[PDB]
């Protein structure tokens, strides 16, 4: 499909001009393309990299050279080829769901969902990855953050009525006094980490809280027991026996967000990528339910007053009302239709005996070994669902944009903080290091991690996306597609992404839990959260 070495030198010449080695490595590099049969795919890729390069020598060593437009197409070509080498060789996909839960007991809610894909994928083995060492990390954060609540409520208390007083100003001291809090607990963490190695993080953080909030460790100890035994009869995996992951590069961006930046969503954006390259199979977040049976609500027409989405979350809401497969799930959306309406959904779910009949199940997957499949929604692709065969090229090319990612970020990041200062000031060092390294090929990655010692803590503030999440494995994809490694200004339009994207049908992203965030919050939210904060500072609570 793609061009020979004849039809290529049919492309470039003038008679008059000649053909220099750097043409003939070229030529020669396409011809041993064209007498791969013997290869992989992941090397007739490494093969179109080589040809690639070459070409790229070419233009630039001779750059007005008549050649130099055909060449130019033959680029275009060779990403062509990629694509058709990506879609027409597919292997089987292994067959597990990877699920994270990390920092805390896991919930009904989310053992809830969970169980669904059990129910309807008998066929694939379930992973619940969990970190034995570290239960206790959400209860560390919620302790910090209502003591900062109240010493911030404390501070204002007897302005609460005062309108100038706003959720804004709230969250901007609050974010001091949480800074100064974390602080602490880093430093004793690295110290208590210094005269014993070994130390497991629950233990630290444990004897922490006893020392500075008067916890009962006693107490804690019956918490830690509860969450392995709730999550070991519910498909744990342990991740201290996952062996590569301990002992790769990546672990220590792992440990830095569970136990100092306290993100547990950018640690399992850290885990899910890595269990997809040793393991292979589907990564879910847990507030992702199965795909609807396609052909289920084929009779009800969607209504021209309502959204996409909308219709979607009432599609849920409606077998969940009726089924009752999730208890005490929302029917905010579906109530709102007209009754003629939610009679047919009614009607359609009535016909319905077995839950095999509305949720379909995966089946036989197969994806390319090049390619990591990722979900999407609205807003673009969102790494809440992942495809992949064990090994494959892009989940190698993921693993290696986000380590280069927090690479750059600590390098800003380390020197500022280790300069014992306050948070407004420790802010300044850091934006200034990050513009001072800003430039045109990375703007908007460093414009988001100026944010991110606020994550979790501000409204707002999303720079996980830009550091573990989406805009990694978008430039991931370019790297593929680029025959190179290390973008850091995405180019590719949403036409690009669709080679890459999950089938709608495999998944239901439009759930109840979705549209919580565990790890951001907007200003609707934070605004309600200041409210009720300041009547139970009131109350006492
Ligand atoms: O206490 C906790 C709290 C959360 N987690 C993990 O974090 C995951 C993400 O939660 P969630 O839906 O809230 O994140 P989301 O809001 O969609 O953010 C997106 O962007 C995020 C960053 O890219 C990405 O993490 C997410 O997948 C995106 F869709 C959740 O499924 C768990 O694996 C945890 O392990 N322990």
């Amino acid at each position: 499909s793609l061009v020979n070495r004849k039809q290529l030198e049919k492309m470039a010449n003038v008679r008059f001009r000649t053909q220099e080695d750097e043409y003939v490595a070229i030529l020669d590099a396409l011809e041993e393309y064209h007498n791969m049969s013997e290869n992989t795919v992941v090397e007739k890729y490494l093969k179109l990299k080589d040809i690639n390069s070459l070409t790229d020598i070419y233009i630039d060593t001779y750059k007005k050279s008549g050649r130099n437009k055909a060449l130019k197409k033959f680029k275009e070509y060779l990403v062509t080829e990629v694509l058709e080498l990506k879609n027409n060789n597919l292997t089987p996909v292994e067959k597990n769901l990877h699920f994270v839960w990390i920092g805390g007991q896991i919930n009904d809610t989310a053992i809830n969902y969970i169980n669904q894909w059990k129910d309807v994928n008998s066929d694939y083995n379930v992973n619940v990855f969990y970190d034995s060492n570290a239960f206790l990390i959400n209860t560390l954060k919620k302790t910090v953050v209502e003591s900062a609540i109240n010493d911030t409520l404390e501070s204002f208390r007897e302005n609460l009525n005062d309108p100038r007083f706003d959720y804004n100003k709230f969250f901007r001291k609050r974010m001091e006094i949480i800074y100064d809090k974390q602080k602490n607990f880093i430093n004793y963490y690295k110290a208590q980490r210094e005269e014993n190695p070994e130390l497991i993080i629950d233990d630290i953080v444990k004897t922490y809280l006893s020392n500075e909030y008067s916890k009962e460790i006693d107490e804690l100890n019956t918490y830690i027991e509860e969450s392995l035994n709730k999550i070991t009869q519910n498909s744990g995996n342990d991740v201290r026996n996952f062996e590569e992951f301990k002992n790769g590069e990546s672990f220590n961006l792992y440990e830095q967000e569970l136990v100092e930046r306290w993100n547990l969503a950018a640690a399992s954006d850290i885990l899910r990528i890595s269990a997809l390259k040793e393991i292979g199979g589907m990564y879910l977040d847990v507030d992702m339910l199965p795909g609807i049976q396609p052909d289920l609500f084929e009779s009800i027409e969607k209504p021209s007053s309502v959204t996409v989405d909308f219709w979607e979350m009432t599609k849920l809401e409606a077998i969940m009302k009726y089924k009752e497969y999730i208890p005490e799930y929302t029917s905010e959306h579906f109530d709102m239709l007209d009754e003629e309406v939610q009679s047919s959904f009614e009607s359609v779910l009535a016909s319905k005996s077995d839950k095999s009949e509305i949720f379909s199940s995966l089946g036989d997957m197969e994806a390319s070994p090049l390619e990591v499949k990722i979900a999407f929604n609205s807003k673009g692709i969102i790494n809440q669902g992942l495809i992949s065969v064990k090994d494959s090229y892009c989940s190698n090319l993921i693993v290696k944009q986000i380590e280069n990612r927090y690479k750059i970020l600590n390098n800003s990041l380390n020197p500022a903080i280790s300069e014992d200062n306050d948070f407004n000031t420790t802010t300044n060092t850091f934006i200034d290091s990050i513009m001072a390294e800003a430039n045109a090929d990375n703007g908007r990655f460093m414009m988001e991690l100026g944010k991110y010692l606020r994550v979790g803590f501000f409204p707002d503030v999303k720079t996980t996306i830009n550091l573990s999440g989406p805009e990694a494995y978008a430039a991931a994809y370019q790297d593929l597609l680029m025959f190179k490694e290390g973008s850091m200004n995405i180019h590719l339009i949403e036409a690009d992404l669709r080679n890459f994207e999950i089938s709608k049908t495999n998944i239901s992203q439009s759930t109840e839990q979705e549209m919580a965030s565990l790890w951001s919050f907007d200003d609707a939210r934070a605004k309600a959260q200041f409210e009720e904060y300041k009547r139970n500072y009131f109350e006492g609570s």
